């Protein structure tokens, strides 16, 4: 898959002029025909600011007036179907409008829609144009592109490359070449934060905390995710550290993160005042960090759902769940710790032997039985403390070659509540 | 240390009107002094574009044109002296003149500049203004400060602030708000790269190719790097997979660092041509992903200096750096292995058994004698065929907690030598 992602401020204002890139030329006032005739993307994204809006009526008179005056100059320029336009939160006071609100909205609102757009399966050749973007909102965009590719590269081949134009200079520029300005393999990046505390999900803006604290308390949200805050720690840890029967076991529902994002999201939006007569918008609240955090947790679930089994978890799936997501050291722990169950249940499985929930202590014939969040950790969640292994009896014939098919390992209810508070404290020392 | 970092485009085209930042307001074209005044950094660095210079004499020429025409604009909004400037090389056609090279010569430049101005010592918080940058310009700017500071942040506590006043409207704008758009605290990124293919260092933009053969085959950079190449590669993978012992015992030479990255930014500004006459610059070479990471790579040996030591390395003296550069389960992982060798160290010490030169296969009581690539990074280096133990004799009266400090390993020379190949190997096949 091929995407096209562009930053975009006033586009009626930009002068026609003749671009060069990939051995083509163009004549136009945009990059854009020239960047999707030599890319051929599946996709096209373009991140605006909602303030070049002009109807002031309401949210939707302005999303409206941007939308139609963006499509307008589409079909002039010949841009084609296949684009979505993100119509990003911007502030300050032009001729036509005052916007008011936190300049970080715009990251959180575009993380949120690239969100929606990124496939969730397959390779990803990532294309940017940063050469018509607002300063502020090209490089927020870039690093809610860059936030997401990372977490996609866990699963998936991701690169990333970066164009600018020549700088223009008005009345005396003809020609402007489009310049490769990053070319990167992205890096698999897992989140490696914590869910923070309850007042960081939305913050007011300019809304006074009578309203703000009526309004908190009113939401579903911020009540389920308190009951949920610790599993779901427990979950980022699991990819972060190399914990792959609890990436199994503690797996997030994802129609549950969904709905806690749409809440929030409807909850800013619904703050969202326009004065007809004044032409100001005022953003009375404003996106908080864990908004931020939920989604990189919801595109992280989708980008692994796939790996997803119903219990019983057996060697075999540890294997290969680990051999997806975890690599250097980490990956290596993980094929020894899971290596010395094995080795253990094959000298079972040639005695005839099937022991079911036995503690993994007793299976591999210890004898400590105090579990320590150093062995939690460095066992790659294997600690013999915490897991029951159960062998399903089956007629062994090469038992090197299918005691993992039938070797299962789960946490006990004692054991998992440990390990939970044990991978959440680590996530927030970090 | 507060530093402040601005990136700039053509200042003699900004407009007089006003900012408000931290509760003060400031008249004047630039961001810059009500940014000083608030924010009060130890340090300011300003990076613009060479394309601004109107000199064309030389390259030193133009630098100087756009240096003095930077410290008058200073002086005229009153900024004060106490700045580096970084004066990038830029791309473009003008009226003044014209700029060709490699646009990403910019960030390998700038890397290269930051990674001499950003302290190696102490933690860092950071402040950079977006406000007039050139986009190209502020994008390569942010990534290689970005790049840096995630650097920096595994020794070092590193905050981050980055700043965009309001737009400008040229008849309509009473006064501008300076816009907190980050604020981050940095997390530790350890340099993940191995060194590229000899091709990756300098590329020709727009030179010959005898005259690319024959300096390529002229640098002594390029020959020593083909040699050193395979152990800078393991102390890289040492940072990131969690090997300690590699860490002290393939710490670089920082010496020969600086001097394999001055050659080849000393070759990039002499293969730069300034034609006086047609006001033209050509960047004749242009910087490959080598010459990044060999500045990355530097910048790590100067944030983790200060934990190197002389050759005894103690289990003691391996938690305390595995303490600073390590988190999470490999973290957890070193701290299993050293206890594992520790916990010997205690049962040979309360008996009056000191064993010197000793394969670690021995002195745990082990035995295959093959090594394999699992059991190195699964243990944090610290495999029993590749690892040498020596206890110093002493009077154990507290064994518990004395035996870790006399209790020495070193790879032997074949292990080392296994290890290298191992980490190599592991650095190149997760890139
Ligand atoms: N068809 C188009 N019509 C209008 N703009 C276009 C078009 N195509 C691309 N652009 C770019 O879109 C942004 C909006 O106009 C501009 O890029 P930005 O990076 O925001 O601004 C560059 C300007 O470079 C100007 N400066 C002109 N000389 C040079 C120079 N020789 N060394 C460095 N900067 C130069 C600067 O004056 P300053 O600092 O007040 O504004 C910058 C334009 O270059
Ligand atoms: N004292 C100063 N003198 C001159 N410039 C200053 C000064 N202080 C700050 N600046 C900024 O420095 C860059 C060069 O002048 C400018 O920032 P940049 O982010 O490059 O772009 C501003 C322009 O806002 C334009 N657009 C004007 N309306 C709106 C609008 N209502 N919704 C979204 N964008 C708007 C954008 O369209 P586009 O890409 O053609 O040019 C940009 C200025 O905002």
């Amino acid at each position: 898959m091929k995407l096209l992602v562009v930053s975009w401020g006033d586009f009626e204002r930009w002068k026609e002029t003749k671009y060069r890139f990939g051995g083509e030329t163009s004549v136009g006032p945009s990059t854009l025909p020239i960047l999707q005739k030599v890319i051929k993307p599946d996709w096209t994204v373009i991140v605006l600011s909602d303030t070049i809006g002009k109807d002031f009526s309401s949210v939707e008179t302005l999303r409206e007036d941007v939308r139609n005056r963006v499509m307008d100059f589409l079909d002039r320029i010949g841009a084609g179907r296949e684009v979505d336009v993100i119509i990003a939160p911007g502030i300050g006071e032009f001729t036509h409008g005052s916007f008011r609100g936190s300049a970080m909205d715009a990251y959180y609102y575009v993380l949120h829609a690239l969100s929606e757009i990124i496939p969730t399966k397959g390779d990803l050749e990532v294309h940017f144009d940063s050469t018509h973007g607002l300063n502020y909102v090209t490089l927020l965009t870039y690093r809610a592109l860059k936030d997401l590719l990372g977490i996609a590269a866990v699963m998936n081949t991701v690169t990333f490359y970066a164009y600018n134009s020549d700088p223009f200079v008005p009345k005396i520029t003809k020609e402007l070449n489009i310049n490769t300005i990053e070319t990167t393999m992205v890096k698999p990046t897992p989140l490696s934060e914590p869910l923070p505390g309850f007042d960081e999900y939305l913050c007011p803006y300019s809304m006074e905390r009578a309203e703000f604290v009526r309004l908190k308390g009113s939401l579903n949200t911020l009540k389920n995710l308190r009951k949920e805050k610790k599993k779901l720690e427990a979950w980022i840890g699991s990819l972060l550290f190399g914990l792959p029967l609890l990436f199994l076991e503690e797996f997030p529902d994802i129609g549950r993160l969904e709905s806690y994002i749409e809440e929030l999201a409807e909850t800013w939006g619904g703050a969202i005042a326009v004065n007809a007569e004044e032409k100001a918008v005022t953003r009375r609240l404003a996106f908080g960090s864990g908004f931020g955090t939920l989604v990189k947790l919801l595109f992280q679930a989708r980008i692994t759902r796939g790996l997803l089994v119903e219990e019983p978890y057996s060697i075999e799936k540890l294997y290969s769940v680990s051999d997806r997501l975890f690599r250097g050291s980490t990956l290596q722990r993980v094929r020894v710790e899971l290596g010395k169950i094995e080795d253990k249940a094959i000298k079972y499985a040639r005695k005839g032997a099937f022991p079911r929930d036995i503690p993994l202590r007793d299976f591999l014939g210890f004898d400590n039985r105090e579990v320590s969040p150093r062995n939690v950790l460095a066992a790659a969640g294997l600690e013999a403390n915490v897991v029951e292994v159960s062998m399903e009896a089956w007629e062994p014939k090469r038992p090197e070659e299918e005691a993992g098919r039938h070797t299962h390992l789960k946490y006990t209810p004692v054991g998992l509540k440990k390990v939970e508070d044990i991978v959440s404290r680590a996530l927030k020392e970090s």
